């Protein structure tokens, strides 16, 4: 039999599913939860051999281990040891589709471990295994005798090893397979690996045993009275002694308590359950939970006898908290919640799929203190220590079935199949049965990406009559089926239609306003941060808060699922598909994260956490309007430390205490301004800083910001005549400028600056050309390659029209020396194939006084596309050690993604000022610049610009960061207009029409000088 | 491995399920239904052997059949031949409850077939094998290769013989097992028997197949224009040149076509089905169908090539019709439904659980006879051809889910349980997938009698989702739950409430105006006609004829589900549970049918037929209103006929043909009716005549009829002086009258009449003395046995106060001569251990002209229970052929369940008096009798009289009809009152109050005399 290509059997012999159990044997030890002696971890040293295929294991492995077998640590995944290479494929199976049958040349891995039980433990009570995560499938002996058989990945195999257990040494072995009929359930965007990557322990209980317990609360509409509902179901034999205490705990404080026999309420014509009890506790003005105030009670269930002697006992954490749905709002304790959510993968920076407590809660930490109150389990229930942590964090958590079946044509083939209406049922029941007592989990989600079909369906309002006390959700068939409360499309965008046939994703906006349409919008996935991305935030949470039904979203993802590889000397570099031999792959899709993989945050992470600030600023003649949007909580650890600067300059500041109501409004008075009669811009910058450490945030930590514009001093003040006029010569190939230091070189050839000179240091390795195209982004690219080219992307449209390859041809380059300056005007024009794209017409003017000023005029034309950038392109051959600029910053800034960045003087290190995304790209833009210095040279005007050690050509022929090599001098790209990122999605041109060149004629004007 | 112990698994290898297939080579043999030589049956003889465990089967039953094996018939159940004892239980499970674990000793049956396979089956295509019903569970080997292994019984099992079977001797070894886990669902009231109890077959297929297809219909509001869609699965290699054909025919006339390529419309992200297409037949004004009009049309679907080559050709039978349910109504084509429908049990008269094609058109005929226009097949899934005659001949069809856990404590412990979740929807989605192309099946049903759980809820919508075209029900967890369109409350009464803790059966006036109540209410069981029942039936139909929400309902159940036994001389007799060994049981609880198990109708169905007439009679004046309840018909195949009797003598008569629209009134006019001077009531009689013959019905069959009291005639006329007077002489112990010929005999002792002379020939073999207690009926024991006594049954109160043991004491005992009669006044009185229950006072006057006139006068205590009977019981020593009385009849009848029986002069068979229910009881009453002739006697009054040869308290000791034997003379009980019946359950007093001999004081007048 192949249990494994059969899609009828998903497990043999293996325990029902429960909430997690510890086997106390002292409630003390239970409410305090100490670590129980009961439950031992098997997590260690096992023996690993691979096979490539289940039929080529010997049999003597059953007996005992191979000697030419080698030595692993449990958990972990065996691609990352080199028995096998890791797939990444995003929509196309690893597998040939041939459901439910997988290939022949199926990989095998054979786990051993030998340990040893106490006899106590053999005595009494039942011995079981748990397996927190397999992948795949796996089969099971112990001691040469076979268990079971598990087939999910992602939620805990229970086996009861009481009848196969001896005292001294035991022996377990495990044969896991790669691929199974499961797999085609398991088609998630992620890198596909398999192996024992969670956690293996063994657990004793008693002969009468908890085996179960659902925890409800209810409330009534003040939230003051609360009636805590503890169903308690055992197995084994029923004893008319046998008690339940139930008792609930606020730190050492016992608030309520109740203590029943076994037996519960007539429910039908027969009677009722004789194995179960339920407990009602009412609660005086509990404190509720949620993600501004975690608060968590204690709920300690004990079997025990009439006599006092205790059993076992389990403990569990609750909130008291209720998430509903009414008049098509989404209500947590009575109030409109606004999801700042984010999809997470569960990827560790060195151990791929092996998560521990550590990464845990580094990721939340990083997610609270960038304004992420929630967070989508995707698309697979995760560990059950991410949930604990959630609860004590506060984290709002969407918890998500382990299906999804992309690859399927048409993608709901099995999902509308009966035939895996099993299966896919034993993929959503036991998740709900595992955590439906974590009050983290407030929306249950079917899964992602698997169509509609009556099994989706079916499971949906299996999960409705269940647990009504959650919401639950799916994507699949439009988002507009009849399995969804809550209306989660994956991309759809704010305010532009793309109607897709039967599946359309029309925009948020126009969806809640359709004929007969009641449910909230909450977006599954959106803002697709893949690289440089992000663009169009601010008008998705523009829309959020201006609706009401509009309740937020989640943005794919949070973190880079990259996997570190070594070079020739070892050193480590992040890889992407196609780095392991995986064909097919999708090359750098994997990469979406908001952090890189070793949690460095990418400058996409400011503009999420600016774009979702629980304060809102309102500046009105001198006064600040302040409104929270924090629900439940008040202003208690918050004050406003606002700042007047001239130019970069500060003139005045001053700290003041926040005091705001949950979604409340409060009013700071200014004092009186500085007034200064310098030219400049005067900016008011205000932060919200908490003083005091929250578990989650240091002591200083800003959650908040604004910056705006105060009255402005044009000048209007004149330069003095310099003394000193610049010479001009006149050669046969040349322009020669002299100002006795300085000396500009103009090629009639080219027609552009060949070369500068400060004494005798050239400072220009190419001269100043003008740039119309940059590097191609990840959204520029889309899903375009080489084999296949798709026209409606960015990049494919540029080099059609020659954006990469046309030359500038020289029309005019004329010099003139005027009363006390030396005027050059050149005019060139860009041109493919017999059409010309550009048209640039420049003016240097050299004054005596030592500056250059550059007016460029550029004519695009209209057919040919919108070009990424208009703009000056040099190599500096200068390396200086700080970058000075008076703009906005200090991150990295692109017009469609600056609302984050502030006007300010900011210096950094050159090597700041480089972005290493994984791919390379066009990055480190700074927008808004006012003045840029840089060794001896200032640049003034108002531009965009990137400086860094890589030039465009470069960054566009180079496919890993890794790669890169630092060219000689400085590449700097001053842009008089620059197009937006885009990041609606990362397969369709995302980039909205006011943020692309289109106006057909441009202008700029630049002041070169030595400070 | 033990697949039976394990609800995770519960088929191996088994093919999908599909509507059935004979895989037709021409498209002309398909449509005209000729048979397939594709299809061949196995059924037929088989070798048998039985083991009291799988455990003991030698594997040498692999290879070859065992020498002491026995030839048997397929299909049959071996608890039909001796290998074991049929068990029959309600409720208890026949094993012990411990799930999903059987007892070791399970019951084996080892089949074999030794067959020859045509090598041209072989080379091409796939053979496939068919079981179309084997209980329960079963492991299939092909020539020693183990080929599959199946677990349901009601639904068929096909598994791939391709690459097993071989040219020439082909042997095929069936295991099958009698207990499963599957039979935890399988806990239906009737006998447990096992086996494979329905056909083998065996069915070709070319490579490329017509895997499924589904056809529906959609309608306007007129029902004019009608769309088929006809989507077809195929399976195989998917090829550009083939095509289908969906061709509809009435007749030999083609109606509409489509020829489409394959390939869907575009569902998802991905695309859509390249193996499926759909088709849309236009068809202009289409003949629906129903059950009074079954009109029908044949879909042929054929795959073929674009040369015309055809491959392959699939046939079905299709009904436009279109079920749906607003404003809490249920609609066929529009008009609400009133379903006359029973509950269907496949019960075989001779063999058991096996159905052929005679028993279910004699089944459907009888049904369709007596006004039936539903069946419920409950409860599971029926035999392929049952749904297709029921097409046929115009009956609504209920299919039903074979699950039932009704011995679990609580009901609902499996159903709600998610590890049972998949198991069941294998019960549930199959049997859609069988049955969802027949418009016979009107209304899906999810099973009966298994509480509420969260997988009812799951596959109801299920239902929902993949099949919208059909309502459907459930009756577990109060019929109220989330998992019903229809309330279908089973033994629901009509006016009083029985509120059940958590399950209450209100009543269905009172339950249709619950606060927020919307849906329609249709009985899925009610009028409990186990033995002498169904009583109240009258009231039910009023309230269904006056309720609109009130739509009918199943009356439980159709047949009794008895089994023929042999006595010692080989006789065959009727045998209910515990007759076979099997312990426990619930003994003659499984005969609750209208008919015997030889189809004889029962008294009861009369009262069904009356009942359920489509034609309503209201006479006012002397014109009648005939309204017809027919929805679709023209009344074209009716005539009235009417009559006039005086007494039972006919007067005038005359024949009306009947023209009335559908749910339409007409008047009828009579004649100047007879106006006699004579003494004696006037009757009208009407009944409706079909002068043609029906598919179903034959050249004179009375559908509906009525009868009404004319003009009445008081006899004021007196005697003639008697010129004799009767001599009364006085002895010490007795008191005798003479009046010639005739000599009556008083007891002074006993106060009795102790003898009637008539010459010389006695005529009392008993004294006529009163009788207040009857032979306790089905409904009057209830679920009352010797050892667990229920106080609230109606027997167990009579002897509880002693009304069966109470002795009569001689009050008064007089006699007196008048001038032309001689009177003889009795008083006795009732008396058990010192508490009087009744008094009687009698007078006796015997005239000269022979009449003696008896006055009975009886007092009836208050607090004792109420007598079943109140009058006279005597043992007559002559037994004539005939019995001749004017009266209610001709039927059996009570004074609860009389509306059918006519007041007419009947003369009947004595043998005709005596209804033979197997379980003896009270039988053969006769109500509203006038007079009363049997032998030389004539009895005249107002009362109710059974006449047979069995006395009361022979049918009160004896269990079996069988065991009966005739006494000497003929017992007579002539009643001045008698006791309704009850049935509207019968494990609790179902007797209305108005029925009950209640008043106290009780007065009847009999006149006997020698005609």
């Amino acid at each position: 039999r192949r249990d494994w290509e059969n899609p009828g059997v998903t497990q043999l012999n293996r325990l029902a599913a429960h909430p997690p159990f510890a086997s106390w044997r002292n409630s003390e030890e239970a409410r305090t939860d100490r670590p129980s002696q009961q439950l031992r971890s098997l997590n260690g040293e096992w023996r690993f051999a691979w096979f490539p295929a289940p039929e080529a294991v010997p049999e003597s492995w059953l007996e005992c281990d191979l000697p030419e077998a080698d030595t692993v640590v449990v958990p972990s995944n065996w691609q990352m040891h080199g028995y096998d290479a890791p797939i990444y494929t995003n929509v196309t199976y690893p597998i040939t589709v041939n459901p439910p049958f997988v290939p022949t040349e199926n990989p095998t891995g054979c786990y051993s471990l030998t340990f040893n039980v106490d006899e106590s433990w053999l005595q009494e009570g039942q011995t079981r295994i748990i397996f927190d995560g397999v992948n795949s499938a796996f089969h099971l002996w112990c001691n040469g005798r076979w268990v079971g058989y598990g087939q999910d990945s992602r939620l805990p195999s229970e086996f009861d090893l009481s009848a196969f257990l001896r005292a001294g040494e035991n022996r377990l072995a495990v044969m896991v397979l790669r691929w199974s009929d499961g797999s085609y359930l398991e088609d998630q965007d992620m890198w596909r690996m398999s192996g024992i990557f969670r956690d293996v322990s063994l657990l004793h209980k008693p002969t009468t045993q908890i085996s179960d317990f659902h925890v409800a609360t209810r409330f009534n509409d003040d939230f003051s009275r609360a009636v805590l509902e503890a169903e308690v179901q055992m197995c084994g034999e029923l004893r008319d002694y046998l008690r339940v205490t139930v008792s609930l705990w606020q730190g050492e404080t016992q608030v309520a308590s109740g203590t029943a026999p076994f037996g519960g309420e007539i429910i039908d014509e027969r009677g009722g359950y004789a194995d179960r009890v339920t407990l009602r506790l009412n609660v005086e003005n509990p404190k509720l939970w949620s993600a501004e105030i975690p608060n968590l009670y204690r709920a300690v269930v004990e079997l025990h006898t009439a006599d006092g002697t205790l059993i076992e006992a389990e403990a569990c954490d609750v909130g008291f908290r209720e998430v509903r749905i009414e008049n098509g709002l989404l209500l947590l304790n009575g109030k409109p919640l606004l999801i700042r959510g984010v999809n997470r993968h569960e990827h560790h920076p060195l151990h791929g799929q092996v998560m521990d407590e550590q990464t845990m809660v580094q990721d939340i930490l990083l997610m609270k203190q960038n304004n992420f109150n929630a967070v989508r389990c995707s698309h697979y229930p995760n560990h059950p220590l991410w949930y604990t942590l959630c609860d004590r964090y506060g984290l709002y958590v969407v918890d998500e079935a382990n299906i999804e079946t992309h690859g399927m044509v048409p993608m709901n083939r099995l999902t509308d199949d009966p035939r895996w209406l099993p299966a896919m049922s034993e993929r959503v029941t036991r998740m709900v049965q595992r955590d439906r007592n974590h009050p983290s989990v407030i929306i249950w989600s079917l899964g992602n990406e698997s169509g509609h079909g009556a099994n989706h369906d079916a499971l949906y309002r299996w999960i409705k009559s269940v647990d009504p006390s959650r919401p639950v959700q799916y994507e699949g068939g439009g988002a507009d089926t009849t399995a969804t409360d809550i209306i989660c499309p994956m991309y759809a965008r704010v305010d532009e239609d793309q109607p897709f046939p039967a599946v359309p994703k029309w925009s948020i906006k126009k969806w809640l306003s359709l004929p007969g349409e009641t449910r909230p919008l909450i977006l599954c996935e959106y803002a697709h941060a893949m690289g440089n991305s992000l663009g169009g935030f601010a008008k998705y949470w523009q829309a959020f808060r201006q609706y009401p039904r509009l309740q937020g979203g989640f943005v794919w993802d949070w973190v880079d699922q990259s996997l570190i590889k070594y070079d020739e000397n070892g050193n480590p570099w992040s890889a992407y598909g196609g780095d392991f031999g995986d064909t097919p792959n999708d090359r750098q899709f994997c990469m979406n994260g908001l952090v890189f993989a070793d949690r460095t945050p990418h400058p996409a992470l400011t503009e999420a956490k600016h774009q979702q600030q629980f304060f809102q600023f309102r500046l009105s003649g001198q006064t600040i309007e302040v409104t929270s949007e924090y629900l439940f909580r008040h202003s208690d650890n918050e004050l406003l430390h606002w700042m007047v600067a001239l130019d970069g300059k500060p003139l005045a500041s001053g700290e003041v205490p926040l005091d705001v109501a949950p979604q409340g409004k409060q009013l700071i008075e200014l004092p009186e301004l500085p007034q200064p009669e310098s030219a400049g811009q005067l900016w008011l910058t205000v932060r919200v800083v908490q003083p005091n450490a929250t578990a989650w945030s240091e002591a200083g930590h800003i959650s908040a910001w604004q910056q705006w514009r105060l009255a402005e001093n044009l000048s209007v003040t004149l330069p003095a005549a310099s003394h000193a006029i610049p010479h001009l010569t006149t050669s046969e190939m040349d322009f020669c400028i002299e100002l006795g230091n300085k000396r500009w070189q103009f090629n009639r050839q080219s027609g552009f600056l060949s070369q500068m000179w400060i004494g005798d240091k050239k400072q220009l390795l190419t001269p100043l050309r003008d740039q119309f195209t940059r590097a191609p982004l990840d959204n520029d690219i889309g899903v375009s390659e080489a084999t296949r080219i798709d026209p409606n992307a960015w990049v494919e449209r540029w080099k059609a029209a020659g954006h990469y390859q046309a030359e500038a041809a020289l029309l005019q380059c004329t010099a003139d020396t005027l009363a006390d300056a030396v005027l050059i005007t050149t005019a060139h024009a860009w041109q493919h194939q017999g059409k010309t794209l550009f048209i640039s017409r420049k003016t240097y003017r050299i004054d005596g006084s030592g500056q250059m000023a550059i007016t460029v005029d550029v004519e695009v034309a209209s057919d040919t596309p919108h070009p990424a950038r208009i703009g000056l392109n040099c190599q500096l051959a200068q390396v200086a050690e700080r970058v000075n600029w008076l703009g906005l910053g200090p991150q990295e800034n692109y017009p469609d993604r600056l609302t984050a960045a502030c006007f300010d003087r900011w210096d950094l290190p050159l090597s700041d000022m480089y972005t290493p995304y994984v791919f390379p790209s066009e990055n480190g833009l700074r927008c808004g610049t006012r003045e840029l210095n840089y060794g001896p040279h200032q640049w003034r005007g108002d531009f965009q610009f990137n400086i860094s050690r890589y030039s465009q050509q470069q960054l566009m022929e180079t496919s890993h960061r890794h790669l890169l090599h630092a060219e000689e001098g400085t590449w700097l790209n001053i842009d008089g207009f620059h197009m937006g990122i885009g990041g609606d999605d990362s397969w369709s041109p995302s980039v909205s029409a006011e943020f692309q060149l289109s106006a057909g004629r441009y202008h700029y004007q630049l002041v070169w000088c030595q400070k």
